[PDB]
């Protein structure tokens, strides 16, 4: 199956995804020179203030956070958004390293890691039927450095010892998905797709232009998980992110000058 080595992971993933060749994939390099602001481009609208945290899961490429998504509880709109979307999971991806791990590059600078809160349109009811549309997805990515450390992402790596192998989980409530915002809502945008398998060109790219600081030590922790289950050979949970993809036919729009 799909995953990050050699013999499975992305150079490898169109076998069974052809799409992972499309129009639309993402990540991509944002060339900041060639990005053109927009004044068309609205403030990004990001209300959490009810968001209800159910889970972590280590779903053998990632932890998920999970969400209750029944109600308009935790939800994102404006920027570039018609409508309105929900908050399903956040995620990251992350590198054995701290110079790779983003997915998105700003003028080829790789980020330590970059936390991808997915959201899908409430127009089309759930989020199976929201993969499946051009505008079914908004996924709101922020780049993480590394230096001082985020406070607000603490309670997450504390949990990561109770889910270490694939398939594990662990109850997760009351989490504030606020604490993982920076400061500025500055944002880039592209229409691309999801960044794993099936690859799905689905989404709405958000990518902030300021990034978050978490310290060495909280990142270190990500990189203990396993992308193998329990009792398995120890594969460390480590460079689960796929490279840069070609822009083709898109233009990246900035919401700032
Ligand atoms: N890295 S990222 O932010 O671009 C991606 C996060 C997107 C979550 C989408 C995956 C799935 B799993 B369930 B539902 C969706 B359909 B079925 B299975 B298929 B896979 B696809
Ligand atoms: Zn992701």
């Amino acid at each position: 199956h799909w995953g990050y080595g050699k013999h499975n992971g992305p150079e490898h993933w169109h076998k069974d995804f052809p799409i992972a060749k499309g129009e639309r994939q993402s990540p991509v390099d944002i060339d900041t020179h060639t990005a053109k602001y927009d004044p068309s481009l609205k403030p990004l609208s990001v209300s959490y203030d009810q968001a209800t945290s159910l889970r972590i899961l280590n779903n053998g490429h990632a932890f998920n956070v999970e969400f209750d998504d029944s109600q308009d509880k935790a939800v994102l709109k404006g920027g570039p958004l018609d409508g309105t979307y929900r908050l399903i999971q956040f995620h990251f991806h992350w590198g054995s390293l701290d110079g790779q791990g983003s997915e998105h590059t700003v003028d080829k600078k790789k980020y330590a890691a970059e936390l991808h809160l997915v959201h899908w349109n409430t127009k089309y009811g759930d989020f199976g039927k929201a993969v499946q549309q051009p505008d079914g997805l908004a996924v709101l990515g922020i780049f993480l450095k590394v230096g001082s450390a985020k406070p607000g992402l603490q309670k997450v790596v504390d949990v990561l010892d109770s889910i270490k192998t694939k398939g594990k989980s662990a109850d997760f409530t009351n989490f504030d998905p606020r604490g993982l915002l920076p400061e500025s809502l500055d944002y880039w945008t592209y229409p691309g797709s999801l960044t794993t398998p099936p690859l799905l060109e689905c989404v709405t790219w958000i990518v902030l232009k300021e990034p978050i600081s978490v310290s060495s030590e909280q990142v270190l922790k990500f990189r203990k998980l396993n992308f193998n289950g329990e009792g398995e050979p120890e594969e460390l949970m480590v460079d689960n992110w796929r490279p840069a993809q070609p822009l083709k036919n898109r233009q990246i729009k900035a919401s700032f000058k």
